[PDB]
């Protein structure tokens, strides 16, 4: 079981942590979404799908910088919500198979009323989200650590 990043950027067999930059919508309004879509930006697979069958949750996602400040966050894991912050592992979504499959998590930031302006900074953190593999073959149970970084200035409208 490995990882990689639309860029090509990846996290070997065993875990690690790599950095995904994300382009954001400019201007979101107060009762509206910021979505933050990492199906489109993480992909994993199964490297011994004959034999082997590995799970995979969010074991956590953790917002930093203006995502924590001004935002209220939901985490959609393979179409179940939840919090973010979150405040449980996800239940398993199983890679059985050696093709590229999305890692099927998505954030729902609205903002909260005191937001305005810059919500988000260009280049700032805004999650880290811990993927935890596990299997049903060994006692293999690594995490693959996704800091997520805004690519630009998130304005909410004054
Ligand atoms: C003849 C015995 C071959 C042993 C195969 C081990 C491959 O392990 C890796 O890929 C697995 C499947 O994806 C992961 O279950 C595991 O945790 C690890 F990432």
């Amino acid at each position: 079981f490995a990882c990689k990043t639309a860029n090509g950027t990846a996290i070997p067999i065993g875990g690690g942590s790599a950095n995904v930059y994300v382009n954001l919508a400019p201007v979101v309004n107060v009762g509206q979404n910021l979505v933050v879509d990492l199906s489109t930006q993480i992909f994993c697979h199964n490297d011994y799908p004959e034999t082997i069958t590995d799970y995979v949750t969010l074991q956590r996602g953790s917002a930093y910088g203006g995502v924590l400040s001004n935002f209220s966050g939901t985490v959609k894991y393979s179409g179940s919500s939840y919090p973010f912050p979150t405040t449980s592992e996800t239940p398993r979504v199983v890679y059985n198979s050696r093709t590229d499959k999305p890692w099927p998590v998505a954030l729902y930031l609205t903002p909260v009323s005191s937001a305005g302006g810059v919500a988000i900074k260009a280049g700032s953190l805004i999650a880290v989200l811990i993927l935890r593999q596990t299997n049903n073959y060994n006692s293999d149970d690594f995490q693959f650590v996704w800091n997520i970084y805004a690519n630009n200035d998130v304005v909410v409208p004054t």
